[PDB]
């Protein structure tokens, strides 16, 4: 089974390449590992702005291994002022029993949005009270992933499938109970959980 | 985790509905199934001719359930005389968990589901009309049924069949394949049969072309 260093990756617009690494963790067979590109929309894209190589390679029983995410010269026609979605594809192909295949969130995101150090730009998230939710309003120029809503902080905790993904600078319109004090779960650029807390004013809360 | 009760999928033709089962192996936490349907092309299609239902389903911990395969009146398009190549999709949905050894990202897997119109349905061995016929740096493997073989393997000798790793040969209905490899005064070939077997085949090669 190949396994991924990560659960989603930040290509920091700045680099013109990043690597990846992967790994064989079976120590008796190997497997063959195909690495692909999607755009937001999930479908296949094999002239860039951005690729992976090597497209296929054979991993050697325990051996490790890594995938170059590089960018080409049309990268400068994606947005210079908000995150762009791509997805990093992996497939492994198991010797001679049926091949299985991950993809992870791939943010490229532009030098010009490069975050300052300890910066919590999920801050600036915005709650509407709707009919039966919340219309979550994120003005920041990146895709902030929310796992859970609750009414404590550890009742934003306990969610199973409340996953809901924002654009930047968008809104959504979540199926949510409404609750007094509003505490936001969500996960940040290396996989920390934390959770921001809102103090409503009517319809509209704010951190 | 879910698990597929198959490898590959045959769907008959005479029939409406088929179903698969999947269960969750995990006895502690709670898992999504997403499931759908590819063309050959590996494109998602909605509209028919063969449809997954439900496209997604709760599975509790240590539940087994199943997805409906079925047809739409435009099922009747596709070609009578040879098979039409389908992907069954499944996708499995973690729950949120701060368990290390639980996997917090979707794992997802496509078998082969082969459409096999009621008239070229089937203990019948239809894998030896494979015609073997010896070109430079290989052989030319020709398809002249109706159906689709996975070659696996192509060697010297029966174990030399069963060596292969990753050669996988797919062969259209009526098709045929080159294929680089060694030159065999014996050539013994590997393919998968529908219910995931693995039958190897012994081949006479009189000049040019070779046969079982």
């Amino acid at each position: 089974a190949v396994s991924l260093d990560r659960t989603a990756a930040v290509f920091d617009g700045s680099e013109k390449s990043m690597t990846l690494d992967i790994s064989n963790d079976n120590k008796q067979l190997p497997y063959l590992a195909q690495a692909w590109i999607e755009n937001e929309n999930q479908e296949k894209i094999i002239t860039g702005p951005v690729i992976a190589t090597p497209p296929v390679q054979r991993l050697d029983p325990g051996a490790k291994s890594m995938v170059r995410l590089s960018t080409t010269p049309d990268i400068s026609k994606l947005p210079q002022d908000r995150e762009s979605l791509f997805y990093f594809n992996l497939r492994e192909i198991p010797p001679r029993q049926i091949a299985l295949q991950t993809k992870i969130k791939l943010f490229y995101r532009p030098a010009a949005i490069k975050t300052r150090p300890n910066e919590v730009w999920q801050d600036q998230l915005i709650l509407n009270k709707v009919s039966g939710g919340y219309r979550i309003e994120n003005p920041t120029p990146y895709y902030v992933t929310v796992i859970g809503l609750g009414g404590s902080e550890k009742q934003a905790e306990e969610g199973e499938f409340e996953t809901v993904m924002l654009s930047p600078r968008s809104e959504q319109t979540v199926k949510s109970a409404n609750y007094n004090t509003p505490y936001l779960s969500y996960i940040n650029d290396y996989g920390g959980r934390p959770v921001l807390s809102f103090i409503c004013n009517g319809s509209r809360c704010s951190v």
